[PDB]
């Protein structure tokens, strides 16, 4: 149990990391495309609906994320308190396991 939580726990990591790294890019690539927006006049919604459209993307990002998180957390649960006669209907869970 030792070494297996700790190689998930690890696994977990690298995934939060990736969230964030990738995160903090789409974030700097909506700063230099709204200083774009602020050199050449651009209607003030034109502005906002460029960020609406980017803050909507972050999301899908870190949803897609929270995914693989949760996901991770299901197989770890399941591992740990796993005991003979339960029944598993993912069998792309039951696959990773």
């Amino acid at each position: 149990l030792s070494t297996l939580e700790a190689e998930m726990a690890v696994e977990k990591k690298a995934v939060e990391d990736q969230r964030d790294a990738d995160l903090e890019a789409r974030a700097q690539k909506l700063e230099a495309d709204l200083a774009e927006l602020e050199a050449e006049g651009a209607k003030s919604d034109v502005r906002r609906k460029v960020r609406d459209s980017g803050e909507r993307e972050m999301r899908q990002l870190r949803d897609r994320a929270q995914r693989e998180l949760d996901r991770l957390d299901e197989i770890w649960n399941t591992f740990t308190k796993l005991a003979p006669k339960q029944l598993i209907v993912d069998e792309v869970l039951y696959r990773e396991l």
